[PDB]
């Protein structure tokens, strides 16, 4: 796929004149690019050399086009530092109307794949790192309620035009949703989880498969898009995580989901995440004595499994409305429902 | 320990107890310790800190600096965060929208005379040799120098002033026919070749921290500072425009707050020494050049920089006029325009151009 000859140019100015080595004298006759994903918002772009173009050092011969669509300068700078410390992809070039970005080849993991021991071992080892490190942002864990208050603000104000959704709303409302999150906020008031850097959105589609590193055990994946990301309560990030090996975005037809509650992982599964998780985390967590680590391994599955509760809840709200404000081909609504009816299958799961 | 208002006060705790790690977290109101290092109204500092008597719990520092501020805003905080994290800055610890808060580094600013002393000399062209080899991911054609001298020429020429003696100051600067001279400088500079690097823009001494505790170090007791003038420029930019700060002093206490001299600049030799240790540092393998071949790239350098060193002339001229007319400082403006531009054709009959 090709895009209109007018951003062709545009894009074509920003490698040359933000790109170092052959890039610098390149014409724009010379100049491939080739879509990855449009739309209305976060387009993407791979440009390159052409084959015959021989490199001066070490630039790159390929890269990523990201065209966008306070929270800006907070955005930039972190993805500036997980780039300084090879925890993301490099950052080539900043602009007003988009940046540059290292290429890597690879796929995004499908939803099946999460529960594979390796790869949930994996993501775990890279989440326990990445809560780890120490960032220049707000530490107090504020970003959850302070959310799921703004947004039960905005959906009790929704007006649908379409009778559809107005009765989806309705049926939405109907749970009594300002006094159901006071519920879930003195469950997790009482849920010790300690504050640290989240990804906040640690899906399948966020999950890179690096190409060529297939058959390494412990060393095939990236995280990335950090957009979301914040100091959190670690509890959400390990239980949105468990939450979404129960949805699957790729599907085709409408509603463009598909959700299955007993894909949610098992106790045992559970415990071989957070068995990678724990000794990356905490480094003397390894040396402890078996019933010590029985211990805290029984208090994290309860935390994680309550956090997961928020997970439903606040995407669940921010699907709501997104079915007002998004363009999007999604069914928005259906989503809703499907994260409201897992987060009351919970609290039965639970007891509380 | 001069105190800032109770409201600023109160601010500041809520920063540093918000995004600060180990004891910051748990800490009171009146527990809190802060003091002025500069006021205003742009750009205001101070000193943060742990009381004495108070225990870290981990690595966070017991003293900070905190930067309350007055596209370029996001440019410049992706770039002090580059440069935390390469350590050629100080650490950023938190950043939020009416400031940062950033390493608090024991030091002070070099004096104008300190900058000939032949070790310190050494030591910038070193560092600024550093700060040229980097990658940042900032636009890298040079138009922000004649981009910005034509930005600046044009307001220039839409002034008016009220006061008499700036209406003859403005009035004997214009009498030069500034938008001739200016293409006269870039017909110039278009024939003189100057790689593009990562310029820091401004290296005069008030952004060049002496280390405290290193003073003994020969080849490592500095750092620069404030790169909110940096981008990717010509190198000759760099190095002329700070040797053209040999020549001012920004310390004076009296009307106009400024001392010229132009005695002051270096001379060759000196020139020499700074690039002398400049080179190596930038381009590895030069110390294995034939001694022919060595002379040759020096003494173009020279003729570089000092051709380049108008250009630091012309903008900071043209900067001080559109200066006195929108800042508030205290500071005699034109003044300097005139000493800086009577610099400017000082250096044009030195060089024959
Ligand atoms: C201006 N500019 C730019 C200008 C000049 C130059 Cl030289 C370069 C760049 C630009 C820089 C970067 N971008 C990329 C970009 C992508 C996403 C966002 C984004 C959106 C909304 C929000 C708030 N928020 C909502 C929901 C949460 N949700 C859903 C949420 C999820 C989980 C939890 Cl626990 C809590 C909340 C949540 C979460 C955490 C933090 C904030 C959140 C924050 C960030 C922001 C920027 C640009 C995009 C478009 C246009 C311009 C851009
Ligand atoms: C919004 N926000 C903020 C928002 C959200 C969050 Cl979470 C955190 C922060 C903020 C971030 C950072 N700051 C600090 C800040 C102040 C000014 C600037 C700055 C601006 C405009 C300009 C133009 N310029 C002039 C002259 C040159 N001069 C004189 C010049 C010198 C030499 C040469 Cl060769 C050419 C020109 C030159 C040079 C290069 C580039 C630009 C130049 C320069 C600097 C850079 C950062 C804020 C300040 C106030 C309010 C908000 C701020």
């Amino acid at each position: 796929e090709q895009p209109e000859p007018r951003t062709r140019r545009r894009a074509y100015l920003w490698c040359k004149e933000f790109l170092p080595g052959a890039w610098r004298g390149l014409r724009e006759d010379e100049f491939h690019i080739s879509v990855i994903r449009g739309g209305l918002s976060n387009m993407l772009f791979q440009c390159s050399l052409p084959d015959t173009t021989a490199t001066l050092g070490d630039e790159p011969r390929k890269v990523l086009l990201r065209l966008y669509g306070e929270a800006m300068v907070l955005e930039s700078v972190m993805f500036a530092i997980l780039a300084e410390r090879s925890l993301g992809p490099k950052l080539y070039g900043i602009f007003p109307q988009g940046r540059l970005e290292q290429f890597i080849p690879s796929r995004r993991l499908d939803t099946e794949e999460l529960s594979l021991p390796d790869i949930s071992a994996e993501i775990a080892e890279k989440m326990a790192t990445f809560h780890g490190m120490k960032m220049p942002f707000n530490k107090e864990p504020k970003w959850l309620f302070g959310t799921m208050e703004k947004y039960l603000k905005e959906v009790l104000r929704i007006k649908f035009t379409e009778e559809s959704r107005i009765k989806k709303l309705h049926k939405l409302l109907s749970y009594n949703l300002p006094l159901e999150l006071e519920n879930l906020r003195s469950l997790l008031e009482s849920t010790p989880s300690p504050v640290v850097f989240c990804h906040n959105d640690c899906q399948e589609g966020n999950i890179l498969l690096l190409e060529g590193r297939e058959n390494s055990e412990k060393q095939k994946l990236m995280l990335i898009d950090f957009e979301y990301s914040s100091y959190n309560y670690r509890g959400f990030d390990i239980g949105n995580h468990f939450c979404e090996w129960m949805y699957d975005y790729s599907y085709e037809k409408y509603p463009f989901f598909r959700a299955n509650i007993r894909k949610y992982p098992t106790k045992k599964q559970q415990l071989h995440f957070i068995s990678s998780y724990l000794p990356a985390f905490q480094n003397d967590f390894e040396n402890l004595s078996t019933e010590e680590k029985s211990i805290i391994k029984e208090e994290m599955l309860l935390e994680v499994n309550r956090f997961a509760l928020a997970s439903h809840f606040l995407w669940g709200l921010w699907s709501i409305v997104q079915a007002k404000i998004s363009s999007i081909e999604f069914g928005y609504m259906d989503y809703a429902q499907a994260r409201f009816d897992a987060y009351f299958h919970q609290k039965r799961k639970l007891g509380v």
